[PDB]
DNA sequence: GCTGCGAGATCCGCTCC
DNA sequence: GGAGCGGATCTCGCA
């Protein structure tokens, strides 16, 4: 935890990783290296819990596409209209079940509206709608479409109805197409939740700010107090700090740190 | 273990039905617009995409004897028995989550505007206001089974190593020749010790004289 | 213990050094010309002929702080730490110690001619007549803390006894787990002492929570 | 119609006092 | 159990 991040921060600057590749290989948090990743200059200059919506259509009926980024999970459910009523359904009904984080989207007529907006603040989950221009993007919402597309006609004949064959879908995804050691796209998901779940406890008892005094150890010398530095995270007698002069992360022991009244 | 039921109940000439966990306690709702067949088979094949049990069980009903339905749910490979249930503990649980949905849902009236947006916001409300033990929501302790069952499912690949291992030995100052094979028995940091065949007695050898090989047939 | 601070005051255009001890109390002023830093190691050198400190802390300074000064302190070996000391304690301490001694200076002024003589005679009858407790100057305390440094006194702390044993921790009457076998350091009555290996900090567990190992038969 | 060799160190396994 | 002791074993360099 808190003494595995300079190495993070080191092999990170060595070899530009990701962050959800730092989190599964180093164990740390995923919000430590998100922040990590993103306060990398050359980054600067693809996660868990993010989503993206397109729209299609097969024999005349709406279905909606949720894709997930990283856990390759397929979503889709029958929709009655594109009105901005029944967008909203499906939408918050899709939260029903699941708890991201961020979505994209592209413009659409129920995408915008005045109560759109108000609607998705409450729920609280980020949501950022631009046109998607890159080819990466491009080339991957094309071959979603086709691999869910593709098994529909595979099971037809002795279902009686499209809206039949849409779980017929899902079941031929994401329960029997399984990659590395046997592995379904839900159960990447449901193990990503567990790990997900860990920071939870450790950010119930983090959220006031506090300020404290940091010592340098060298050679079993002292030295003297320094700071004030910002407690990063905490841990089992371990606490991460800034230092100003050589723009580390050092790591001190809780025998060798104050507490300073706000 | 992977328990399943359900019930519907009607509220304002309409129809929902619910999808009920034992062990855990997982709460399903949708609106059931008919009383044919079709529904009932749409919403179990979603219900089976969107979930994966074991065992089910639930009452008798006017599409549910139906050979359509068993072909299918045989074709689904799920099981299902017949009989009105005699457990109390079923019976308990299933009036209490039906008299808790419906205080929820008819204490939310006021807050929602639509139907099906409300019937959605009901279960988000019930599904994760619903802290059972220390905390966790009727998914996390779903999702906390799965994990444990997987996990104690997959410890076997970590037990079936049995690597096989040579060894040497120093004397009068000189390496000896590489006897073996044979199969180690525990290995730390720096050694391993072995049994040996000559002398019928254990022997720790550091890292530095062995190799490593995997087992014959 | 043997904890002393360094300071400077200023009196009619005159540099004095003051040493503070805390668990003597006594306290030791001289005369400095100048606070250059070849003066502050010739004084250094002159209270270390006669004393023998281990901890001493000081405030900020430009002559404390120099690589030459930091060369001899290293040659004279002491633990000292430089730097700016916000603790209230030593603070207190030391603005109590200067106060006094302003207040007791001035009783003695006219008598003696010479400053240096008059600080003098003002510290000894400071350290003379003024008793605490029992009637327990200064002066017994430093000799009893330097009498307690005894070279011989390390050696003697085993002469038969060594015992382990475990120990559980209770919060609200709900007791832990026994946190596996740990060192021993004295048996009281009724709760003994252990040390903490993940923290490092020694705690006091009830009888009743701690396991005795048999001796080895 | 024929050819490698041993001196000088070092321990094991032995039995005897 | 201490004790020395006979012998198998090792490398290297004559040309
Ligand atoms: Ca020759
Ligand atoms: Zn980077």
């Amino acid at each position: 935890w808190i003494e595995n991040i300079p190495l993070a921060e080191e092999e990170h600057n060595k070899w530009h990783q990701d962050a959800v590749s730092l989190h599964l290989e180093f164990g740390i948090p995923r919000t430590a290296a998100e922040d990590i990743v993103q306060q990398c200059d050359v980054c600067q200059e693809r996660g868990i819990d993010h989503w993206q919506v397109d729209y299609t259509h097969y024999e005349d009926k709406i279905i909606l596409v949720w894709v997930e980024t990283n856990s390759g999970l397929i979503y889709a459910e029958r929709v009655k209209g594109e009105t901005g009523q029944e967008f909203r359904v499906q939408t918050m009904k899709w939260y029903a079940m699941f708890a991201p984080k961020s979505l994209q989207s592209d413009n659409g007529p129920a995408f915008v509206a005045e109560s759109t907006q108000l609607l998705m603040k409450y729920l609280g989950i980020e949501h950022t709608t631009g046109i998607p221009w890159n080819p990466q993007s491009q080339a991957l919402v094309e071959r979603t479409h086709q691999t869910l597309k593709n098994t529909l006609e595979k099971l037809i004949p002795m279902f009686n109805a499209f809206e039949s064959a849409l779980a017929g879908t899902l079941i031929t995804l994401n329960i029997k197409r399984k990659g590395g050691l046997g592995t379904s796209p839900m159960d990447i998901f449901i193990f990503n939740k567990e790990q997900q779940r860990i920071q939870q406890q450790s950010k119930s008892k983090q959220e006031k700010i506090r300020f404290c005094y940091y010592r340098t150890r060298k050679r079993g010398h002292p030295g003297e107090w320094q700071g004030p530095t910002q407690v990063l995270w905490g841990g089992d007698g371990a606490i991460v700090v800034k230092d100003r002069g050589t723009d580390r992360y050092l790591v001190i022991a809780n025998k060798d740190v104050k507490f300073i009244p706000p």
